[PDB]
This record gives structure tokens, C-alpha cells and sequence, in this order.
């Protein structure tokens, strides 16, 4: 078929890469009624890693991230969800400071020197963030990124879902949206079947199932799914007013926090290598069950919280960043799932055996900032127009390294070994 006549199913279309793909199909002139978004949960999916009050907009010298940054500034659908507060990337101790100097030097060497400034003392840091405590940031240096800030993530995906609804995109959710298998005819994918038995037929299928991708089809451990954690504190209107338009504050050895949302709520994250949840599971294409990391979904198990070890790290972030708030209860604790490749690059490729089935995953914990742009690259993959360098960087690559460690400091620990999260 031609493009007005091409049917495409986006599996995981309630999440980050999937909603972006559906948007870029519509914007590229695919007929909205020929696009079907399938998700386990209605857009924005309650288990999407993008279903979050906030994410950091930390675009670097990377072409895709920079193209995304421009859309967060200029695109009429997205721009209202980007808060250009700036970002403090803070470092403490001999090794982290040396790595921050080098990151700074690299950004100068890459021609972003005008967007960033080196803060060489605590006085320089308190100038940009006077709500910090001088005592707790003794010896800290920072890169202040003027271009940075934070993204109203769940609101941005919701806004894509409302736009797609109004265009006449087709939806299937719950049993009617939860992918079970591809429909294959002589090695060609011609649609999908969901858990309730519903079949959808299309010319092309995109698997944008995030941390669920390696659970749904055999990916030969090129993606390993891991959880990260957050909790919330509630500020009085007077407390929240002191933090209005605060930059994002990050320290790789502490974690990070955001300015309060419109309800006075501050989200706090630690910084760590993520948690697996290994269990026996048989993805489509696997000859028998395998021990793989299967997300433990907060949407399916809303009584779940986070490990005790995670609460302690978040309390330490609050004690370091916001000592006056050590007494506030930490609430709406949740695990948030991503999938790492060995090299931390995306997995955006045609399936090597199932023609017209495409992977769009490998988010590796840092892809929410790509929400505006990433579906453009997926449409280019479907159309055969993706740049060779990106076709290689995002290629099918089992056996290319250990995704349990990936490019992080250590192999992820497992939730089986981390008490405090399960309240069943
Ligand atoms: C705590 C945390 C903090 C983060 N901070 C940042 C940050 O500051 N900046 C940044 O850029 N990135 C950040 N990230 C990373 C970012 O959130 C992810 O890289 C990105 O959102 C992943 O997008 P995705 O589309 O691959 O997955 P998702 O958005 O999770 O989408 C996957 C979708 O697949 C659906 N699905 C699952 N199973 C099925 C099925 N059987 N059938 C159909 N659909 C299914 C899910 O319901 C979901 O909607 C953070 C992530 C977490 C968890």
C-alpha cells in the first residue's frame, strides 16, 4: 500500500516512544483511522515510565536530544510542558569534580559554552538556588545549564493522547490492548493478538512496550529491565512559594529533586544502578520459560512501594537538599521501569525474522526527553529512510555485552533481595 493506505499498530502506544510514534504517523500523513494504539492501560498508561509528575530535560551535545530540546521550546503541542528553570549538575569529592570539569570542557569543545556556566564555590551555587543550605553543599561545584529544566511528563503524554483521539486514531486497552503475540504468515507479521483474543491486522507493527519489551518477545537479553524509584513530600502553599521556578538540583552521589507542582508536591529521586525482578517467563519466540527481569508493575500492584534501602537514600537526599523538611512523610512511593541495552543506546530496528514487525525500545533510563522527536525516527525506520549511523547504533544486537550492568557503575540488584516494597 501507499501511505494514506498503510495500517500501523503501535503496541505500547500509551507510553513514551509509542505515543510519539503514533503522533509522528499522524503528522507524516498516515490516515488516523489506519493507526491503532494498543496498550495494557489507557494513555497515558498508569505503568508508563513517562506517567510521572516530572522528568529532567538534560539534552547534551547529542543530535536527537538537541532536536528534541528545540521541539520542547517551539512545538505548539509540547512547549507548555517544558519548564526552563535551568539545571544544577552538582559534584562533590575529588573524582566526581574531575568528571564534572571534563563534562564542562566537553560541552565547551562541543559548542554549548554559552548555555552553561561553571560554579566554582557554594556562594556561586546559592546565587542560582538560594533555598539550599550552605553547610550541606560545603565543597560542591556545579555546571549550571541555562537550557535545562523539567518536563511535565504525564501531562505531555496525555496531551498526545487527546490529540490522537481528536484525529480519529483507533485505541484498544486492557484485555483488548495487552499484546500476547504477533500474527505471522510465512515469516511476515500481519498484525497482533491481545490477551483477550482480539486480533488487529496491519501492514506494520511497532513494539514500543518499554520495560515489557523483553517479556513480550524473545530479545536474547539485549534488553534487561530495571526499576528506579521516587517518593513525594507535600509543602504548604507558603513553603511551595519559596521554591517557585527553582532549577532542578542533581548530585550523582545523592539524587535529585524538582520544584513543587501546582499542588505543592516535590518529587525526590535517588541515583543508583536500578533493580531487576527476575522470574520465570516465556516471551513469544522463546522455546521454554527463561529467568528474565519481569517488571513488577505499580499499576497492577498499587499497594507496592519501594525497597527500604530506597526510602533511606531518598531521606538522605531530603536531609542534604531540604533539611528543614526531614519531618514530612514521604508518600506515593513507586517503582518506575525502564530497559537497558548493554551500551545504553536505543533498540530501534526491524525484527530479524518477522518482516514488518519493528522494535522501538532500549530506552535505557534516559529517553523521556526524546518524547517530541523519537517517533520521527521510528517512522523513518518503517519507511526505510533512517540514517545509516542510527540504523547501526540502534540495530538488533544480542551478544553485544551484559545489559545487567550496561554502562552503569554495577549490575542491578534484584527486588527478591531488597525488603520493604511488597505489601501483598
Ligand atoms: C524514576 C525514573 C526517572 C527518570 N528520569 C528521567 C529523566 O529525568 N529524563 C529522561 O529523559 N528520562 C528519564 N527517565 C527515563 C524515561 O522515563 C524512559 O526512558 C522512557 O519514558 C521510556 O519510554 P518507553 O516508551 O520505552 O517506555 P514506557 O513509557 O514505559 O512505555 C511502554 C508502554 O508499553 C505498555 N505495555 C506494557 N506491556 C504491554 C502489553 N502487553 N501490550 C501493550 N502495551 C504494553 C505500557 O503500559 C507502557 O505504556 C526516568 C525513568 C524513571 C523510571
Amino acid at each position: 500500500p501507499s501511505r494514506a493506505n498503510t495500517k500501523v499498530i503501535v503496541v505500547g502506544g500509551g507510553g513514551t516512544i509509542g505515543s510519539s510514534t503514533a503522533l509522528h504517523l499522524v503528522r507524516s500523513g498516515y490516515t488516523p483511522s489506519n493507526v491503532t494504539v494498543l496498550d495494557a492501560y489507557p494513555i497515558p498508561s498508569s505503568q508508563s515510565a513517562g506517567n510521572d509528575l516530572n522528568k529532567i530535560m538534560d539534552a547534551d551535545a547529542d543530535p536527537a536530544a538537541d532536536a528534541a530540546r528545540q521541539m520542547w521550546n517551539e512545538d505548539e503541542l509540547f512547549k507548555k510542558f517544558f519548564h526552563n528553570t535551568g539545571r544544577l549538575d552538582c559534584a562533590h569529592g575529588e573524582k566526581d569534580i574531575a568528571d564534572l570539569k571534563k563534562r564542562y570542557q566537553n560541552l565547551r569543545d562541543w559548542g554549548l559554552g554559552a548555555t552553561v556556566e561553571w560554579l566554582d564555590s557554594e556562594d556561586e551555587i546559592l546565587k542560582r538556588m538560594p533555598q539550599l543550605t550552605r553547610d550541606q553543599i560545603k565543597g560542591w561545584k556545579a555546571i549550571f545549564s541555562k537550557d535545562g529544566g523539567w518536563l511535565a511528563a504525564a501531562k505531555a503524554i496525555k496531551a498526545i493522547g487527546e490529540y490522537l483521539r481528536d484525529q480519529g486514531v483507533r485505541f484498544g486497552f486492557y484485555g483488548a490492548g495487552s499484546f500476547k503475540q504477533p500474527l505471522l504468515a510465512e515469516g511476515v507479521c500481519i498484525g497482533v493478538e491481545t490477551v483477550d483474543g482480539t486480533r488487529y491486522y496491519a501492514d506494520k507493527v511497532v513494539l514500543a512496550a518499554g520495560a515489557w519489551s523483553p517479556t513480550l518477545v524473545e530479545l536474547q537479553e539485549q534488553c534487561v529491565s530495571k526499576a528506579w524509584v521516587y517518593g513525594h513530600i507535600q509543602l504548604t502553599p507558603e513553603e511551595a512559594a519559596r521554591y517557585k521556578n527553582s532549577p532542578v538540583v542533581y548530585n550523582g552521589d545523592v539524587g535529585f529533586f524538582f520544584e513543587p507542582n501546582e499542588h505543592g508536591i516535590i518529587k525526590v529521586c535517588d541515583e543508583f544502578p536500578g533493580f531487576t525482578r527476575f522470574k520465570m517467563h516465556q516471551p513469544f519466540g522463546a522455546k521454554a520459560p527463561k529467568r528474565i527481569s519481569v517488571p513488577r508493575s505499580h499499576a497492577k500492584h498499587p499497594t507496592d512501594t519501594i525497597p527500604d534501602a530506597s526510602i533511606v537514600r531518598i531521606r538522605r537526599a531530603i536531609a542534604t537538599f531540604m533539611p528543614q523538611f526531614k519531618n514530612k512523610p514521604l508518600f506515593n512511593q513507586a517503582m518506575c521501569w525502564c530497559t537497558d541495552t548493554a551500551d545504553g543506546h536505543l533498540l530501534i530496528c526491524e525484527h530479524p525474522e518477522w518482516k514488518n514487525f519493528y522494535l522501538a525500545t532500549g530506552d535505557s533510563g534516559d529517553s523521556f526527553k526524546l518524547l517530541p522527536i523519537i517517533g520521527k525516527y521510528v517512522v523513518e525506520l518503517l519507511e526505510g529512510t533512517l540514517a545509516d549511523e542510527l540504523a547501526h547504533k540502534w540495530r538488533w544486537r544480542p551478544g553485544s555485552g551484559d545489559a545487567l550492568k550496561s554502562r552503569r557503575e554495577a549490575p542491578a540488584k534484584d527486588l527478591a533481595d531488597m525488603p520493604g516494597w511488597n505489601h501483598d
